[PDB]
């Protein structure tokens, strides 16, 4: 139960599958496309 932030602060993503860490978790997601690749949304077909 620590109190005392500093200010704005921060909270940069790190990426369990290899240790990686980034800014936004924008930078994260593109990212992980390099671990997992799960594209769903985009048929090709139809
Ligand atoms: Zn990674």
């Amino acid at each position: 139960g620590s109190s005392g932030s500093s200010g704005t602060g921060e909270k940069p993503y790190k990426c369990h599958e290899c240790g990686k860490v980034f800014r936004r978790n924008s930078h994260l997601a593109r990212h992980q496309l390099i671990h997992t690749g799960e594209k769903p949304s985009g048929p090709s077909s139809g």
